[PDB]
């Protein structure tokens, strides 16, 4: 997150940090045993990290469950990035409490202008790597979709949508991809892309969450 804060310890209890040796992606609990983070992140080999806040120190309530399935949404397009959305079982459910807990999945979709909270443990530089040993946070609205398809030419499909800031510095960044953009309690957003990180006209492209909420429940109900 460049341009953000430190959010506090514990205070987004619905983030994952995704495990395999080292923090490559993040996540948002949405139930006890289901995981919801971003296509591109898939690999094998994933360790679901609940609870944390410093993902180098154990300080106590985290919770460390190994993924028993990841599920690619079937129409995910590694070029465009369109459907970027996976769904992660884990293999044994979570204990919930007040530092570790679910986030609503919407209703409806939000509407350009709603202030949302974007989080996550990647690079805090846009020129250069910085990654933070805490979570930060950012506080971003999104973006008219004119504004977005004017920032970024036929490359945004329905299934995103772009928050930030036009003038540059906030914005997510590498190692925030797959987690989640809240707002008004309701997990709108993924965090997918961006051209670099925090750049002028540039902002950063998340997956449109409220377009799979079926996708999600029928196949959290088959699994
Ligand atoms: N400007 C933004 N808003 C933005 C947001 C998420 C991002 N993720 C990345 C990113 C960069 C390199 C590698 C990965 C990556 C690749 C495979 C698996 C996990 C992460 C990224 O997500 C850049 C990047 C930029
Ligand atoms: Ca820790
Ligand atoms: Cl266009």
């Amino acid at each position: 997150i460049v341009g953000g804060y430190t959010c506090g310890a514990n205070t987004v209890p619905y983030q994952v940090s995704l495990n395999s040796g080292y923090h490559f992606c993040g996540g948002s609990l949405i139930n006890s045993q289901w995981v919801v983070s971003a296509a591109h992140c898939y690999k094998s080999g994933i360790q679901v990290r609940l609870g944390e806040d410093n993902i180098n120190v154990v300080e106590g309530n985290e919770q460390f469950i190994s993924a028993s399935k990841s599920i690619v949404h079937p129409s995910y397009n590694s070029n465009t990035l369109n459907n970027d959305i996976m769904l992660i079982k884990l293999k044994s459910a979570a204990s919930l409490n007040s530092r570790v807990a679910s986030i609503s999945l919407p209703t409806s979709c939000a509407s350009a202008g709603t202030q949302c909270l974007i989080s996550g443990w990647g690079n805090t530089k846009s020129s250069g790597t910085s990654y933070p040993d805490v979570l930060k946070c950012l506080k971003a609205p999104i973006l008219s979709d004119s504004s977005c398809k004017s920032a970024y030419p036929g490359q945004i499909t329905s299934n995103m949508f772009c928050a930030g800031y036009l003038e540059g510095g906030k914005d997510s960044c590498q190692g925030d991809s797959g987690g989640p953009v809240v707002c008004s309690g309701k997990l709108q957003g993924i965090v997918s892309w961006g051209s670099g990180c925090a750049q002028k006209n540039k902002p950063g492209v998340y997956t449109k969450v409220c377009n799979y909420v079926s996708w999600i429940k029928q196949t959290i109900a088959s699994n």
